[PDB]
DNA sequence: TTGACTCTCTTAAGAGAGTCA
DNA sequence: TTGACTCTCTTAAGAGAGTCA
């Protein structure tokens, strides 16, 4: 809600209920050949979910409290971020899964990004393979690779030139 | 049904056409600090374009002919690969630009794959920054970089560890 | 047969808001 | 107040199809 007080207790009383959901061991490609761990602390499947928390989508949600005797609502990961800019350079901030795993809502798993940022994590090579992002990827991403193209580039004639 | 010499007459027909789009001289990032040159033919602004093109959308084209009194279309970048099998692994193939310049129409600019390998090229290094991509990249991707992330993965308390 | 417009849809990373009990 | 559902929307890489003269 408004204040910076009632801000940091939404944050509080999430952190309190997503730090009592199932810690699930995730190991995952770092780049480079290498394997590390992540701890996802991951929402239930079905309700209850969790105080605070309801599913509006196959893999949506969103925190729900009750402040001054008015309801208000947030997407379920962008709690951690309620204090931070909601855009840069024009493009609206998202909650990114540096953990490519949806159900999570670790916030040492979240970052706030633009949607393409969040988006290019999917084939970021990881931390121990060439990731750039200054905002270091916990994990290679889960499409990094080469691709399965049908067909290159390509002429009948000799109309073109690349 | 279109026959081969059909469909290879088509494609021989939109290649003459595109073959006079201007084509546009533009230098580009390869990956690795080093810059290099594209030759792209780009489709007209506005109204007409060229024999057989039409706009259906802001930065969207079909080419269209009639054969044996019927009326045949496609997506503007899909003709190339019009003997090629439309879908791999599950998924539906796609017109993917190499020179990531949606006006360009020259097809050795482009490459037919599913759409995530299609996307995944917009933060890709680039041919002479270490792209994996079978079908290799032209430039490094629009988007390749460290990004601009507003922050990053926090906690207030202890509930959480990576 | 052709040109120049019109409309809505797909995907997978993300969102906001309403209806009930 | 809290829970458990319902609906549609955004973006930027891509699509299909209708109307009229
Ligand atoms: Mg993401
Ligand atoms: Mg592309
Ligand atoms: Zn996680
Ligand atoms: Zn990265
Ligand atoms: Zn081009
Ligand atoms: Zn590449």
């Amino acid at each position: 809600a408004l204040t910076n007080a009632q801000i940091l207790a939404v944050i509080d009383s999430w952190e309190e209920t997503v730090g009592q959901f199932p810690v699930i061991t995730h190991h995952v490609p770092l780049g480079g050949g290498l394997q590390g761990t992540l701890h996802c602390y991951e929402i239930p499947l079905a309700a209850p979910y969790g105080v605070g928390f309801a599913k509006n989508g196959p893999t949506r949600w969103q925190y729900k409290r009750t402040i001054n005797q008015v309801v208000h609502r947030w997407g379920s990961h962008t709690v951690p971020f309620l204090l931070e800019p909601d855009n840069i350079n024009g493009k609206t901030c998202t909650a990114s899964h540096l953990c490519h795993n949806t159900r999570c809502h670790n916030p040492l798993h979240l970052c706030w990004e633009s949607l393409d940022d969040n988006k290019g994590r999917n084939w970021c090579p990881g931390p121990n393979g060439g990731c750039v992002h200054a905002v270091v990827c916990l994990r290679q991403g889960p499409l990094y690779g080469p691709g399965a193209t049908v067909a290159g580039p390509q002429q009948r004639g000799s109309h073109f030139v690349v």
